[PDB]
């Protein structure tokens, strides 16, 4: 519980804002066939053209204004295109002789937009709300999307939208206003109205995800996120239990323990628990990586490329799970009870750091033959596996930064699914694209197993000759699930945003649609 | 205070020899338009041959030794060069029938520069090593002004002394020097041999290696030579550090087995003060590079003793300044002494530092410590009052290719101050070069997160990019920011140069 | 004359685009009293806050439509924000009920701007101008600025609007720009109109692809130039150049398909000649290291297309001044161009070989290529007998170290000069840096067995000990060198900047 410091400049606490601007946004949706008021703050339709490639904009909404209406006819409308992520501002006078602000984000000639496209917009959308003081927003959506798309598109928003400025001290942005109002128009808006406190509740889970993430390894540490965790756990009304050391050391937990051996903060294991009242048809266990910073250790991120800056993202997983957390108790599902598993610690350089060559234990007494100790991950999932195995769950499902490799399989936009059971794999790719997070499945390579025969020890954690590392990595930790359906999802090149230099709060949202589509 | 050990074998202060052999030679200067007397030790003439590509040796003095007179005759000198860094060795008897040394060394033709008179010296310096001498005689026949001539003397005592302080398994006594008009010179004489021993204390205090030299031994050497100069002074531990909020400076310290320790010394004239100035030096007293280790080839770890160079020119000066004790100005003496080490309680690439002036900065990388140590440096230097804050700081290795290793960098945000700065390089003869703080990166600098970023990800002109972060750390006080990285070490005699006290006591004393 | 091919698909010209729609654009400049016009088109205001960082929009100007008037009072401005680079604009009906849009750019809080403001400022500009169909801009300024930052300004405006689609498989017609004062500005237009296209003729060679702009091509290209300014010219070709003695220069083209082409231009004044001038361009078409190969990680073989970039500032002063016509000068454009390759017929490292000027070189290493071409062209510039010699060239890798991508540095053997280039730097607005040539370093390219070393394998201060080299074939001639390795490519816009053309150009008039 108390978090130790070198100087007493040092943190104590990670920041946490849980009542952010997004949480006030009053949420109408109305349905547009009843004709549009526009009367104030700015008003954007969303507008595409199907088969024409840029074609022009055409706005096919009843508009209960004349001046407005006047303004918006094709003849002006004509020399605006719907280029996907185009935008254009006007300015005029409504009957009442008001000045209102209209616009369009334009979405293309494809009748289907992908995530990917529904990104875009949302993302020409949030400039339009930046550098400009507004009181609302009213959305006009002119094109087809479905339930799920319309969350994904509120999330969305809400997340591009909310600033993290826990971190500012002198820098603070002076006209960071937020809208108080949200006005949505949509087509059969009755079935649509469920989806916003929905998103609303997605939103948090990811922005939470993501405070977590981003907050530097001074700040987040593994006392200061267990302590986060426990708060977090109290607010929902989650069991939780938080192991310490000494009951980590009477479990055996060798391999967790030895990589957090060489930090200044110990070790600590979050145990949290949703369970619905009434009969539990299904248990599941998710586990997160939390390795709260990895200098490698001894094999210590030096080479050109390792990006050891970044490496406080390195609990990203841990992050997924407790948001998943928020999610879960907050929205209450039926017939399940979720673990959420997180064996936290930091891989430091120190004299009293665990070594490449050495021989450790884990907790189902298998001798592992330490061969680099940046592949620290693994070793700290092989002991939450063997716990998580020993609640009696039917899933295990973890998520983890695990490997580099990632960049090169499948990149920045797609986490990789590894697993022992296609029925568990098959519900991760349904979620997948529910919670339009992607995800592609990978192969466990058999073939490869023999690599990991250490002729001292029972395993190697590494391969010296395979460089499928992210494939490897799997191998190492199913010789840890002994009879139980397990999935891994390595999430280490989806993480983290480099092109708006943040996290994305990954995982979140395809947990909480695996834990409610069960 | 207590200087912490691991073993009882680690030493627990900084050897330093205060009493030197150059403080041991009497010093002489006689016009040479009375002649020379040849009669002891070794006499050398300084010869030049203005314009004649390697003339000959022409002695031109007169000297009072009819037999030496005969010997350096035009005829017998005519087979000698005046090539710059030339020499000969001359033997003969005299007219009392005594044995004599006799010889020159070339000076050129061009009637000389800095580092010209550097390679003069050297000669000279290579005749006083295997040769016991009891007395030296150097006789002009070149001209220099006074500051050239100081230059030569300064230069003469640092090379000359030998650093003996880590050794375990003959000086001269007396120096007469001839040179024409030899009363305007006298003066320069003991100001020589004042920059001499600041510029040696400053070498002593580097070449130390940092078993020796933590922050606490050298801290606790800055008081002691506080107290033997009778300055005020004032050390800050941790725990006033944390009242001061220096949370960057501390951030570094964090991984270290030695406490913080910031140094702060006084100089004050007596009567009327007018120009109040803060003079502050990087102070690191061993940088691996922190979890940014030094390990790419090419990065010099076994170098990085050399990184509180800043610290020790300031030191040095404050010798200079309490020796010489000039008028009309205040002096703040500045250090924010630290090691930048690996462990388990060191700062992380990704931190985020609250500077004592509310700042919060991104770590990008633990080996742009230097910044971050002089960031709250910088805010305790404006917040005494002063008209100018100069930092002196080996910050980055980029100077190596853009100014190389004979010429430091300045960098201020006042054309008046840089000028002054300039001057000094002059009179001094500490070359510097003034280069730019380029506005159109700073945008770089802009955290996502922090108030500001401790480095840039996409600019590569590093000692242009520190000097912006620095900037951001003063508020309304006319600063210049002199980079030593380049020309601290002298990489061809493997020793400090003591870069920078000399500069800095010729721009306290000049202002 | 003739382009070499591999095969018969090989270019063997390099497509040029002499005629551009930004000289279609009729330029009115207007005095903003009596009040700003706005019925067609995109209106941008240029606006600051003194002071007040991120501080409110607020326009001063009155405009002569009540509708737009309305848009543009200070309760409405007041939503948005002067941050530098900053803007917005609103599609409106004006008085006459026809569609204009109204926007503005944020200038800042301070009250003048420096060439890298002025530059995002247009960069803000060109963005709403490549995303909106327009037949009319016109901007107005709020803000003060001097001649030479107007002219800098429309410069710039042009050169980022125009797109280069050369390799590939609607603009405005008008431009008004209202300004206080507007009889003082009006000058500059035609004046910019021409250092854009010089800034974006240069720009045409750099871009074009090594495969295109070779020794052959690029020669013919100055050819066509200079017959299209009336330039007396000379192509010397490797017979000429053998009699000519130039080893050095020779020796790099060695490994190259392609024959090295010496390009020799001259502008010549009507009335007497007061100032010869010889301005010396690096040329090599492609620089692959040669046998020190570019292959250590970061040293961006694919970017060096622009090591000839050296050459195109020349001859787009060329232009220039064939152009605007100065008296009382005589000016030589000069270029030894070559290709740095690979080869069996390859210069080897360690090499010695023998420049125009009787000095023996020994090659330490095949990537420094420029400075040997540089040496055979600065002796050949001195056998002109000019007053003074200025050489720029992409020449070390160094001045990302040291100045970066903004500034240039200049080297040289006269202060006269220096402060001459450096003024130019001032009224061009192409930002220039003096940097020393210091001579402690000389000893380092003292050869074992040739005259001089070519590198030092000690002294790391790379840019100064190659001015160092350069130094030694400049005999008795005012010089210098102005080096544009790290300011010559624009990264972030990935495309060339044609630096250096109003630089020699502001050097040439003024
Ligand atoms: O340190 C790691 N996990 O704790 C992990 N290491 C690996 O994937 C590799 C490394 C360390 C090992 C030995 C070998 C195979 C495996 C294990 C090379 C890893 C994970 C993410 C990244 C990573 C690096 C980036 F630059 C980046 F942008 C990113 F998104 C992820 C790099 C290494
Ligand atoms: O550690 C330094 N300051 O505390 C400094 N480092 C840097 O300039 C690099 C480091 C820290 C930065 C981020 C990135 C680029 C820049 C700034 C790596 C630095 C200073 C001197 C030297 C240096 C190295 C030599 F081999 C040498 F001979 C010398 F004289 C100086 C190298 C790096
Ligand atoms: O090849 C060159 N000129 O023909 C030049 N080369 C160098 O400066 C190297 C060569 C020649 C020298 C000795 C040693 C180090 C230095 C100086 C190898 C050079 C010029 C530009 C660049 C360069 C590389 C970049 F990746 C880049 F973005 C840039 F703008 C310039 C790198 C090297
Ligand atoms: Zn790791
Ligand atoms: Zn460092
Ligand atoms: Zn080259």
């Amino acid at each position: 519980s108390e978090v130790p410091q070198v100087v007493s400049l040092d943190p104590t606490s990670i920041p946490i804002e849980y009542n952010t601007p997004i949480h006030d946004i009053k949420v109408q949706v109305y349905d547009i066939k009843g004709g549009c008021n526009v009367e104030e703050g700015l008003t954007i339709f969303l507008v595409n053209n199907p088969g024409k490639e840029n074609g022009p904009v055409k706005i096919s909404s009843k508009v209960n204004d004349k001046q407005v209406s006047e303004f918006l006819k094709d003849e002006n409308m004509e020399k605006f295109n719907v280029k996907l992520g185009t935008s254009k501002h006007f300015y005029m006078f409504n009957d009442n002789k008001n000045s209102v602000a209209v616009g369009y984000v334009g979405c293309g000639s494809v009748a289907d937009l992908s995530e990917a496209d529904m990104k875009r917009v949302v993302l020409s959308l949030v400039t339009m709300l930046h550098d400009n003081k507004l009181s609302k927003l009213t959305v006009v959506f002119e094109i087809n999307v479905d339930k799920n798309l319309f969350r994904f598109f509120l999330e969305t928003l809400f997340y591009e939208y909310m600033t993290d400025e826990r971190f500012k001290s002198t820098d603070k942005n002076v006209n960071m206003e937020y809208i108080k109002h949200l006005g949505v128009y949509i087509n059969n808006a009755d079935t649509y109205k469920e989806e916003v406190e929905k998103a609303r509740v997605y939103y948090f889970g990811t922005y939470y995800a993501s405070q977590l993430i981003a907050a530097p390894s001074n700040y987040c540490n593994p006392v200061s996120l267990s302590n986060a965790a426990v708060e977090l756990a109290q607010k929902l009304n989650l069991e939780y239990k938080i192991l310490g050391v000494k009951e980590l050391e009477e479990l055996k937990m060798g391999a967790y323990l030895s990589v957090g051996k060489g930090s200044m903060y110990p070790n600590k294991f979050i145990h949290l628990t949703y369970k619905s009242k009434g009969d539990v048809k299904k248990k599941i266990a998710l586990v997160g990586k939390g390795i709260t910073f990895d200098s490698g250790g001894y094999n210590l991120k030096a080479a050109p490329g390792s990006m050891i800056d970044l490496m406080k993202f390195d609990m990203s997983g841990c992050a997924a799970v407790l948001g998943c957390a928020y999610c879960v108790g907050t929205l209450k599902p039926e017939n399940v009870e979720i673990h959420f598993l997180s064996a936290v610690c930091e891989n430091m350089v120190s004299k009293n750091s665990y070594r490449p060559g050495d021989i450790i234990t884990a907790s189902n007494g298998k001798t592992i033959e330490v061969g680099n100790t940046d592949a620290e991950g693994r070793l700290t999932l092989a002991d939450a596996l063997v716990y998580a195995e020993k609640l009696g769950v039917d899933y295990i499902v973890d998520i983890a930064t695990l490997t580099g490799a990632m960049l090169y399989s499948l990149g920045t936009s797609y986490a990789g699914v590894f697993g022992n059971n296609e029925e568990l794999i098959n519900k991760i790719l349904q979620s997948s694209k529910t919670s339009n997070e992607p995800v592609w499945w990978l192969p466990i390579i058999n073939e490869y197993r023999a690599t990991l025969n250490s002729k001292y020890a029972d395993i190697n954690q590494i391969s010296s000759s395979v460089k499928a590392s992210s494939i490897v990595a799997s191998l190492f930790l199913k010789e840890f699930v002994q009879n139980t359906a397990w999935a891994h999802i390595d999430i280490a090149g989806v993480s983290w945003n480099f092109k708006a230099r943040k996290p994305k709060g990954f995982g979140v949202r395809l947990l909480t649609e695996f834990v409610l589509n069960d």
